[PDB]
């Protein structure tokens, strides 16, 4: 399937214990992949203050159209030093790796895969 539905735990960025998938734009988008599919990714949604808490390469999820079953389609972004490899719509947040993080909430997405 070229989509996937997702239900991700979102996480305070001051809970999560791993704040990035890795080094370079093609590995954090290799990294943020294999955890969509394998179930532990969790969402970190951006306010000020939250991306400088975080490890860059970022990988964001972007709003990809204006929602099948409740769940919005998204595709990934990932930004390096103010560059961002991809070209999508509205920010919904940051992806990091879940270890077992308790959420305060979960965001159902549709996964441009």
């Amino acid at each position: 399937k070229t989509h996937v539905q997702l239900s991700l735990p979102v996480l305070q960025v001051r809970d999560v214990l791993v704040r990035g998938f890795g080094d370079s734009v093609e590995e954090v988008l290799s990294e943020a992949r294999q955890h969509l599919k394998d179930g532990t990714c969790g969402l970190v949604e951006v306010e000020k203050g939250v991306l400088p808490q975080l490890e860059q390469p970022y990988v964001f999820i972007k709003r990809s159209d204006a929602a099948p079953h409740g769940h919005v389609m998204v595709e990934l972004v990932a930004e390096l030093e103010g560059i961002q490899y991809g070209r999508s719509g509205e920010t919904l947040g940051v992806l990091v790796p879940h270890v077992g993080e308790i959420p305060v909430a979960y965001r159902k997405v549709l996964l441009r895969k």
